[PDB]
């Protein structure tokens, strides 16, 4: 029984992790996509909303499912029998974030991460951006699954 | 069902390469550690050396296999019936350039690449330094495994 | 006819700015200033409009706008399609990348980057004012007119 | 003679600091560790509960001592009759983000900053992470002196 | 009348490359592509500089040299006074920093800098014919011309 | 006694190293300088030719003294009763292959190493691009001490 929990925001999620889901998904028995609700920053979409933007998204990947997720993630990960985090990197930069964070995961509770570089066409892609440019009138449809693009434009009217 | 191989020359094998096999042994069901040779230079040990020093120290990994190879790596898995890749890296650096060899392999070939963070204990350690430290009479006993470390001092000697 | 805009927020404009509005002036044709009004800085976007002027009264080719909403609307409406924007570090390159390659995608708008004077490495307006804010003698790292309206900022 | 500041927030101090500390305090004859405050601004702990935990866990260091200020750096440095600033670092942007703060501090006073890298144990270590870590129940006790962990867990609950 | 020299090995040019020819040919009035006389690679500076042509007939205000000596001396022998350049990551920023400096430094000549396309992010000459030697399809990757050339060269 | 040495291949050294040297000096007690033989990549200098241009450009630095070096540096450190390597830094990059340097001569040796980051108006330069320059024709003459401009003068002819 292979495993890993795949963390985010997903506010919306974007091709970019969907790319990681699959490929996720390719590998281990099981993916659990955790939707991280922060009570401090909350987003554009509900918790409910983004998982039902990522379970329309992911409707092809029997062997992946979506869970809101609250408090330590190394917790959310044993609770649920599993012992591996796994994200999807654009950057140097990401690494040395997600390397500490990672470290400190490990370091806490044995949980390991694995991380997988981005595809090329989706490495400028991020769900901050996205909202950005589509706020002020930019086309990000190609950067969403179709489902996303039309809540998109739902919620900014 | 699951598996990856983890490629390296492994002139020798250090602490910090098999923790990342031990770990990646944990989250796949089967590993294949590659020792991929290139035919026209030599390193500091044979193709046998090296796999019997990785053989050594990873006896209490029952999914983990040592083979060695040369050419492409993507045909090294996919001969394997694989689609994985498993490597750690120490720096954003070493991202920067994996990524470009992972969007390669994954573009030539459809072989995925999965990266784990080196252990904190292990940032500093590589093949080449710990070669070099040893050269000038370095200790380094406490970087390699005990199926190393006095097998490099008699190559010095 | 070439042309590029230079956008930033200019919290005030520094000399590290002020190098990068030279060179691109020296290559391309036009050149225009864009200030991105942000709606919490120092100064008001005309603060910051005139005290650019001021500062680049010798390059015949810029000339110095407020910018609101999205940069590739403004470069296009303008019969632009270039963005031109000093970098300091490879962190800077890595975040400018994302957008140049965002810009690209959405509006077929290119971007290049200068690398900054190695004297100005160190200069950015949010260190300048900071280090003014607590007394430090910052006159070096910005224009003269630029200088006496930050002590009066501050006074 | 020879003399450094070790400049910080240290809201808490963490085993990363304490490293860092007993290093400079190694290499010059006098170490001031300058708790830095921004008076608009509280963290966690107060001044006084800073430096109680920073004096606790440096009693061994005879040529270190510990106060508290704020404003520019370089003032605390020069109005102490020294010209060197020490702090530890972990990463290439670490060091881009220190270099600024380094270049301008030796041209605004003639400061100048000497930098150690982490050891790598403490890496993945921060007094940020270390707290968001503790607030969610995650075992930071390793990362942390004795004069630091219980009272961190007071403070959260 | 503007205009860049865009100085590399090529060798062989690829898709990365040409799309910065592209680029760098649509904001400059001129582009002189410089082929990098280094004196060991798998092309000629001939084979590289018509594999150049080949693929660029469509850019009017481009030509291609090969290129000896000092850059800054190469570029402004020929009236100009600045180069452009690709960058696929932070790292190459940093290598590329110090070199634009230093021509800065000594001859006045500035760089320009644009961010790769997303999709040539992991392409590389070098890394084009290593995977092309070992039997992979890099036909992708590179002008259709210069990969009929390629296999040539590898049987 | 506080003290450091300051390793290089100073090939020709530069106003670069000049300013790192003076800013040790100005710092520690002692400061010796140590001039890398490398007998596997002979330079443009010998270095008996590098120590002459070295102490020509440190006359004034009467705490700074000039050595050949070659083994190990730690044992070099250690054997002259020091416990500290000092070096500058122009990027993050060197940041990233230094600390590795540093934390393993800190493993083998429990030498530690302190960091400089440069002055801005060298951070462009290096003995190898300023050679390459010259070379060309190019004029470095303010990238480098007069004494050893007229050498690399006379050498490139
Ligand atoms: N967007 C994007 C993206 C991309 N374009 C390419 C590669 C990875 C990602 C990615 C970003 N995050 C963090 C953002 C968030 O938490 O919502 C992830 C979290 C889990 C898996 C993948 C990603
Ligand atoms: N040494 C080291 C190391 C470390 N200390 C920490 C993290 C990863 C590694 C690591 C390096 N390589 C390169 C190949 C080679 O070295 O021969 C790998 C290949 C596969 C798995 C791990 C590594
Ligand atoms: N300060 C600074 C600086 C420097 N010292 C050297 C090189 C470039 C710059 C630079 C920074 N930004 C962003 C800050 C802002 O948005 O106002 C620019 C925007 C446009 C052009 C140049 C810069
Ligand atoms: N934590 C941590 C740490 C570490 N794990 C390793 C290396 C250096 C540090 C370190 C961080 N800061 C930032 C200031 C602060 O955190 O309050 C310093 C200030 C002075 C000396 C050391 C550090
Ligand atoms: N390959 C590649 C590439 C890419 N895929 C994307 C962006 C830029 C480039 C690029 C690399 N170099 C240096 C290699 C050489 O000297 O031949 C350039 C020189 C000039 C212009 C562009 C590039
Ligand atoms: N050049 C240069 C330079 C610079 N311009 C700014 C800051 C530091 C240096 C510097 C480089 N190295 C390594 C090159 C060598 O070993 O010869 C040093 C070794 C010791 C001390 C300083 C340096």
């Amino acid at each position: 029984m292979t495993g890993a929990v795949c963390p985010g925001s997903f506010d919306p999620v974007t091709l970019g992790h969907l790319d990681v889901f699959e490929r996720a998904a390719a590998q281990f028995d099981e993916v659990i996509v955790a939707v991280l609700i922060n009570p401090n920053k909350a987003g554009m979409f509900t918790v409910d909303e983004r998982i039902e933007m990522i379970r329309e998204s992911t409707a092809d990947l029997p062997n992946l499912r979506v869970e809101s997720g609250q408090g330590l993630l190394v917790d959310f990960v044993r609770e649920r029998g599993l012992n591996a985090i796994v994200k999807g990197l654009r950057t140097g930069t990401d690494f040395e974030y997600e390397l500490q964070m990672a470290q400190m995961n490990k370091h806490i509770a044995g949980v390991d991460t694995f991380f997988v570089a981005t595809a090329p066409a989706y490495s400028f892609v991020s769900s901050s951006l996205a909202k950005e440019v589509a706020t002020y009138g930019g086309d990000v449809s190609a950067l969403l699954p179709a489902s996303v693009h039309q809540r998109l434009l739902g919620k900014l009217r």
